[PDB]
């Protein structure tokens, strides 16, 4: 876990993920190639999508 980095560049992230106020990245193509990945954790702490 590095400090303030991009889950994917692993060089640094400014973005945080508007679901769960987690997830961090450095742009918007970054949430979405680890988007996939995401929705295995994501959506577990407001539970709206049922
Ligand atoms: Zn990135
Ligand atoms: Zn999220």
């Amino acid at each position: 876990d590095s400090s303030e980095s991009c889950w994917n560049c692993g060089r640094k992230a400014s973005e945080t993920c508007s679901g769960c106020n987690t997830a961090r990245y450095c742009g918007s193509f970054c949430q979405h190639k680890d988007w996939e990945k995401h929705h295995h954790i994501c959506g577990q702490t407001l539970q709206a999508q049922q």
